[PDB]
């Protein structure tokens, strides 16, 4: 496999949240076959951002995702060539966000162009007012429709004060080789979580574990 147990991860998300203009540099390392990933992030323009970080993390790549044998693992049969994925996230009070990353492999090293863009946040809202403790863990339907691999999600944000904050994904990915073969209808388990963040979430270390099963025992 062109794909080795320890990869590392290289990362630029450029993006815009409600007229707010941000550049956020990633470093990590992964084990594509255990499902983890952990990156240090820096905001490298636009800090402090004025938006809750969290509504970006599950932008800063389904290789890091445990895929037993009896599905197609779509991602890392789509390397080296890599793939790219467009997502919608859309919350209960109307804030609407489109990210897209391209990811390739150089060696033993993803690189990621991460786009970033959300709209529509009321002001007064748990992301424009920092509110957001965390991502509950949360399960990805996957499905072909009309030949392109799909996810979905309906999750939501812990906010302070025992309450939370909906919000669906939509995802698609597309390899860049033709011809890697569609998998059958599946679910991606993840949890993501921040391990550690400074002040104003200049820098933060983020996690995340995912596991691939068909649902039953």
């Amino acid at each position: 496999s062109a794909i080795k147990p320890d990869m590392k991860i290289k990362l630029r998300m450029e993006g815009n949240v409600n007229g707010h203009h941000f550049v956020i540099d990633g470093d990590g390392t992964g084990k594509p076959f255990e499902g983890k990933q952990s990156m240090d992030l820096e905001v490298k323009e636009g800090g402090p951002l004025p938006f809750a970080f969290d509504i970006l993390t599950t932008a800063f790549n389904r290789v890091f995702a445990k895929y037993p044998d009896n599905i197609q693992d779509y991602f890392k049969q789509s390397f080296p060539k890599g793939y790219s994925w467009e997502r919608s996230l859309t919350f209960e009070d109307g804030g609407i966000c489109n990210a897209r990353n391209d990811i390739t492999m150089e060696g033993d090293t993803f690189y990621n162009k991460v786009r970033f863009y959300g709209t529509n946040f009321p002001a007064n809202g748990p992301v424009m007012q920092k509110k957001t403790l965390k991502w509950e863990p949360a399960t990805e339907k996957m499905y072909v429709r009309d030949g392109v691999l799909t996810g979905d999600v309906e999750t939501a944000l812990l906010l302070e004060g025992n309450a939370h904050y909906r919000c669906d994904f939509r995802t698609t990915y597309k390899a860049k080789e033709k011809g890697v073969k569609l998998p059958g209808a599946h679910f991606v388990d993840h949890c993501i979580e921040i391990l550690s963040h400074d002040k104003d979430y200049n820098k933060v270390k983020l996690y995340e574990h995912a596991v691939a099963h068909s649902g039953l025992p």
